[PDB]
DNA sequence: CCGACGGCGCATAGC
DNA sequence: GCTCATGCGC
DNA sequence: GTCGG
């Protein structure tokens, strides 16, 4: 459905999902309007009334509310006055930087800091992450072309196998499932001597290596079995520079590893899907294991995973490609 | 009526 | 010095 | 804010 359908709607309902997560701090509220939001995308008719929305699950009374003044009026009071309050649109905004989350964000303007430049006066009262975040604020949240997507992939993956040809790394996320744009990259790496029974830096010296040939330009977070940081292409000699980009490296035990490529690649309701299926067939799958219920419910051990295909075949189901899991 | 709405790795008050 | 709740991002 | 036990 395009936007010229419900795209005021969903627009105002994601305007209120984000006051409610940055400024009210109700994250449910925020998942609340998000859901709506979404389900009302979905959508393939332009909305003529509130009612005809609250049957959308998701929508409910308020919502439903909302919307006739939305169609009556072309807008929302209460969202037309939290636009102009200075307070409110302040700490709604500063979130946008990443490490700057709703509390940061809430003491800031309470000390008068309420803009990007007001954080570049104030670098001091920032932590790391959050001086990272600043620094490449306007380069976060650009989109990654896929062909970009392919060229990082192209460096993670021979980097990683040149520390160690033993190494295994999947790049998923919806360029797994061949989306044309990502957000950011990520990058979930095992080896065979990490299993859950049994080295301290297999993720250190992977990390370690691209920012050796200067690929990763910064860290906002590294420890044993998570990397969070910053990568950016090489430029040819004239040419423009490319964005810095996001980009996060999990080092997953091998005998959980495919249940962790399964889960980071998604779709969230492809995931959903999936198990609530084993449910039913009597299995439960979560990021790292798939195990059996008993006729009480209780769970049993995990059940040996060595490629994506096995979980498919625990829960009988066809092995569905990353390209065809949106749901 | 009223609890659940995801859970966890890493960076950063209280004893 | 330590443990750990809280914030944050995902 | 919405859903459902
Ligand atoms: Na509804
Ligand atoms: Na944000
Ligand atoms: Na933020
Ligand atoms: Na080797």
């Amino acid at each position: 459905p395009q936007e010229t359908l419900n795209g005021g709607i969903t627009d105002m309902l994601t305007e209120l999902a984000n006051f409610e997560k940055n400024v009210s701090q109700a994250i449910h509220k925020y998942n609340a309007y998000r859901k709506a939001a979404s389900v009302i995308a979905k959508y393939p008719h332009k909305i003529k009334s509130g009612a005809e929305a609250k049957k959308l699950p998701g929508v409910g009374t308020k919502i439903a509310e909302k919307i006739d003044e939305f169609l009556a009026t072309g807008k929302l009071r209460k969202l037309e006055k939290i636009r102009q309050d200075d307070t409110s649109s302040s700490i709604n905004f500063l979130t946008r930087v990443s490490g700057i989350g709703p509390s940061a964000a809430r003491k800031f303007v309470d000390e008068g800091i309420k803009t990007l430049e007001d954080l570049r006066k104030n670098e001091d009262k920032l932590n790391h992450h959050q001086r990272i975040g600043l620094k490449y604020f306007g380069d976060f949240e650009k989109r990654i072309p896929r062909e970009e997507m392919l060229q990082m992939q192209d460096i993670v993956l021979n980097e990683v196998k040149k520390v160690d040809s033993e190494y295994i790394a999947t790049v998923c996320g919806s360029f797994r499932r061949g989306a044309e744009s990502s957000g950011d990259m990520d990058v979930l790496l095992t080896h065979p001597s990490f299993t859950s029974e049994s080295q301290p830096k297999l993720l250190h010296q992977v990390v370690e290596q691209l920012q050796k040939v200067h690929f990763i330009t910064d860290t906002l977070s590294k420890g044993e079995t998570k990397f969070m940081g910053v990568c950016q292409l090489p430029s040819k000699n004239d040419e423009k520079e490319y964005p810095h980009r996001r980009i996060d490296i999990r080092l997953i035990p091998k005998d959980q590893y495919y249940c962790g490529v399964l889960y980071f690649t998604g779709s969230d309701i492809f995931n959903k899907n999936m198990r609530a299926h084993a449910l039913e067939k009597g299995f439960t799958i979560n990021e790292y294991t798939i195990r059996p219920l008993g006729v009480t419910g209780v769970a049993g051990e995990p059940l040996p995973v060595d490629s994506e295909k096995d979980i498919f075949d625990y829960i009988q189901w066809k092995y569905r490609e990353p390209k065809d899991r949106s749901e």
